[PDB]
């Protein structure tokens, strides 16, 4: 794959050199080129430099992450959760699941909330380059939070750095506390449903923050 800025035709210098350089490239040969809004196959017409290709037929970026992403987060006080949904949805979360723990003041989810969460979300997505919508569930207990393939929560009180535990090939199961946290027995608990405590610095940061650092960690980190 080659990156061509508004797929012209025209490789850029860089790009036109690399694939000749050193892939060697000739005439005849069928790659694909993007400019990051969109992407196509095309055909190597003249090597140049610059090399001009032939675009053959028009593809769909690939915009999500490759697994299932999900995200527990808990109910945030005021229209915190709407900038969480709208960061996470372009973030690559696949569903994101209010959680009503201890600390977390609100206890429920008005349908007018559930309704501009979900609003934000197709708007991020579409904003984002994503054609999925992330699911925005009505929010529910820690209890109700499953068993998880892979879970990482973002635990102040923890040793273990995502980029030491996180597995791409398998799903992820994200998990921030309210703007007091998660309690100590609510943490373990998580632990319990297969949800690795990890590091997000040395410094307190807030539910929406710490989404935020979380899902950027496991995939704009990874470039996926
Ligand atoms: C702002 S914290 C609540 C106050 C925090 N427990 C304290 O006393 O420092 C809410 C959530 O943000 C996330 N968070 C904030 N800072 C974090 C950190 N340094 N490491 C991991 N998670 C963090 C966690 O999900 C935490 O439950």
């Amino acid at each position: 794959r080659a990156f061509s800025p508004g797929l012209t035709g025209v490789l850029p210098l860089r790009e036109t050199r690399h694939l000749v350089e050193v892939l060697r490239a000739r005439v005849g040969d069928r790659f694909t080129v993007f400019d990051g809004e969109r992407e196509a196959l095309a055909e190597v017409v003249d090597l140049g430099p610059p090399l001009r290709y032939r675009v053959l037929e028009e593809r769909r970026p690939e915009r999500e992450v490759g697994v299932e992403v999900v995200l527990y987060v808990a109910l945030l006080k005021g229209d915190k959760l709407a900038e969480v949904v709208r960061a996470a949805t372009e973030l690559g979360a696949t569903r994101i699941q209010p959680l009503v723990t201890r600390h977390s003041v609100p206890k429920e989810m008005g349908e007018g909330k559930l309704r501009r969460l979900r609003a934000v979300a197709l708007e991020a997505a579409k904003q984002s380059g994503r054609v999925v919508v992330p699911e925005v569930l009505p929010p529910i207990p820690l209890k109700a939070v499953p068993q998880v393939a892979q879970g990482l929560v973002a635990h102040v009180g923890a040793t273990a750095r995502v980029r030491e535990v996180l597995d791409p090939e398998k799903p992820l199961a994200l998990a921030v506390g309210p703007e007091g946290g998660f309690a100590e027995e609510e943490v373990a608990l998580l632990e319990a449903r297969g949800f690795t405590p990890v590091s997000l610095g040395r410094r307190i940061l807030r539910a929406e923050t710490a989404a935020l650092a979380l899902l950027a960690l496991c995939t704009a980190g990874e470039g996926r």
